């Protein structure tokens, strides 16, 4: 039988969150600013298809997010999100979008000034998980050397990096306009 | 051949403002114990039978302890919260530990006997998944209340033939459950 490539047998991977959390907590401010989506794994919840541009402001408690780009229907779209500590005290954040739902998000590795590798995973009740991965860049392109750092980090938690699809980014995107939405 | 919880079209409009206005003053009456009477097929619900949800209201949100028999036969406890949507939208978020959070609307409740609950999420490919529950104040629910739930779901075009009854009653270890 055929199922989507984002439903995978087994339980979400372990991931050492406590380590990442201690490392990332004092650096929140540095995480703010603009991040471009460089690539992601097949994701049926993402409404923005191309030129995905995420603007993060940090108010000391959370990050407020404005995500913009071109939707699947060819129009411009702006979505509002928030990234805040998980409300049960687990050492991960919840990524939440307006009119949608919220999911756990772990920053598996970032150097803050070039790249960030991100990961979200959900267990189902029938022996399968679904995971969603992203490669974020501080600019419209990301150099092979940072891309490989994400590829290693995802390989290390057993994600088939063949699942990544490149996002359209670059001078063909109306970034100046997106910023005004 | 897709799962019956993956449905064509956009999530339904539900009149969330009318509901919010009705329920806001009565939150305190929503607390206490609620049993899951029936639900539409749901891949995130880890407790299979004897499902008992205990709600306490602290003023801003509800703290939940959900217990029952998991799909492996073992007893299970899950911790949840129910709080207003953090963007100011007139619906609640239902959030469970080690899981995710989804929007939840209470389509109809009389507080003392039944509740009909609804959650819906839209996909980027023109379909949606919705999840529905019927809650009862006891292990059983009279026909007259089940029918009110049926009418509320029909009204929003949920196909009520998707409901499966949950195991409750004599065979459940509620007394042990209360203790977890």
């Amino acid at each position: 039988d055929k199922i989507p490539d984002f439903v995978v047998p087994g339980k979400c991977a372990s991931v050492d969150r406590n380590k990442l959390w201690a490392e990332q907590t004092p650096n929140r401010n540095s995480y703010a600013g603009v991040w471009y989506q460089f690539a992601l794994t097949n994701n049926p919840y993402q409404l923005i298809e191309k030129c995905v541009r995420n603007e993060y402001s940090f108010d000391g408690k959370q990050f407020v997010i404005e995500s913009t780009g071109i939707a699947y229907d060819g129009n411009l779209l702006k979505r509002n999100g928030k990234l805040y500590p998980n409300p049960f005290g687990e050492p991960h954040l919840s990524i939440d979008y307006e009119n949608s739902f919220a999911a756990p998000l772990v920053i598996l590795e970032t150097d803050y000034s070039n790249y960030a590798c991100l990961y979200s995973c959900i267990d189902y009740n029938f022996g399968y998980h679904s995971d969603f991965s992203f490669i974020f860049s501080r600019s419209a392109n990301l150099a092979d050397q940072y891309v490989k750092k994400c590829e290693a980090a995802f390989k290390n938690i057993n994600v088939d990096t063949t699942r990544f699809v490149k996002t359209v980014q670059g001078s063909s995107c109306p970034y100046d306009t997106q910023k005004t939405l």
